[PDB]
């Protein structure tokens, strides 16, 4: 491992460059899509490097977090290891299902849209399925 | 109005959702990684298909951002046509390299650890690097 991090400004500066970086390869991977209709493959080609660029991003600023004895940004879960990386995934899913995309769907209709509050049901429903098999992943490591 | 969001708490919610689904596509690649390396091909394959999923969640979410009239969740830039979508990478990466990165290394080296400042001085680089190609690709749909 690394020097702790702990208490630093450089572990939320990390943090906040995570989510820049998770944001990004999103971002441009949609944008490609567009580039992709309307026949600019070569842009789209650029747009989808770049994108393997903010991957590279991203997990080099996990590796520092992971080393540096930080947490998961998405969760404050450890990450050291393969058993608590599925702990952090499984406590992330069970936050989105359980209260964030419920919460979601219930504001959307509240506000008078209830096309994105079925999308918001919809995503409530796949967290929870994705929490149950990430459940049944740690259960077989841990046997 | 579905087509006009701006100012709701849905719209918030969009952006947050978009936050989210995007640093978990990403995390379990990562974590796929280790079960890759350690021999757990079956939980590296389920990792990389629901990163899939989260994948989709991330897309439906700027779908309705787009469809609705809201900003791009990193830069508070319109990404309805193509040109507006490279619109904003060009200000996203370049507020990264300009501002965001070299204060991170600053920050970095003054607290003690130079391998991170290293790491936050060579994205800065790199953002600058993808501002230009960005930057490039207007120059290309306005005609050059
Ligand atoms: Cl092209
Ligand atoms: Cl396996
Ligand atoms: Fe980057
Ligand atoms: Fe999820
Ligand atoms: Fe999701
Ligand atoms: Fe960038
Ligand atoms: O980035
Ligand atoms: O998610």
């Amino acid at each position: 491992a690394m020097k702790d991090l702990k208490g630093t400004k450089t572990a939320e500066n990390l943090k906040q460059g995570f989510i820049g970086e998770s944001m990004a390869n999103r971002r441009y991977l949609y944008f490609a899509k567009r580039a992709d209709e309307e026949g600019y493959p070569e842009i789209a080609g650029l747009l989808r490097s770049i994108a393997e660029g903010e991957t590279a991003h991203a997990f080099g600023h996990l590796d520092f977090i992971r080393q540096g004895g930080l947490t998961d940004p998405a969760t404050d879960k450890p990450i050291g290891t393969l058993e608590q990386m599925i702990e952090s995934a499984i406590a992330g899913e069970t936050y989105e299902w359980t209260q964030m995309y419920p919460g979601f769907a219930k504001v959307a209709r509240e506000e008078g849209f209830p096309e994105v509050a079925e999308w918001f049901e919809t995503l409530a429903r796949a967290e929870k399925s994705h929490a149950e098999k990430f459940q049944n992943v740690l259960k077989q490591l841990k046997g």
